[PDB]
């Protein structure tokens, strides 16, 4: 499994990828099989196809910025996890405060990735 300092760049890189919103790079990020869930507590979707959809309709259709509010907190174990800010509009500007927690394989792909948010972490 890709080492600590491996996950803090490669969660890092996952930032900057929605924050251009290269869909297809993002993608390629995830396990072919990879699972996500978006928020966390709503049953997951599977697959880079399913993925690739849920970041073109959340992601395609406007501007979007992301940036990291801290730093990533890495595992020894192939994990970690991060504090972000995602800036949308919907649909005046808006902001979503959001943790995300993954889980990489062998590989250095992501074969889990946990999205931690709810409405009150939503701001107009």
């Amino acid at each position: 499994l890709p080492t600590a300092q491996e996950v803090q760049g490669l969660m890092a890189r996952y930032i900057e990828l929605v924050d251009v919103g290269d869909i297809e790079a993002i993608v390629q990020m995830y396990a072919d099989d990879a699972t996500v869930e978006d928020p966390f507590g709503q049953p997951p979707i599977h697959g880079r196809e399913q993925i690739a959809a849920f970041y073109r309709q959340g992601l395609g259709g406007g501007k979007v910025r992301a940036c990291l509010t801290g730093p990533v907190r890495a595992s020894h174990n192939g994990c970690g996890a991060m504090p972000f800010r995602v800036e949308m509009v919907w649909n005046q500007p808006c902001a979503l405060d959001v943790i995300d927690v993954a889980r990489f394989d062998e590989h250095g792909r992501i074969q889990t990735m946990q999205a931690y948010w709810s409405e009150v972490n939503l701001s107009v």
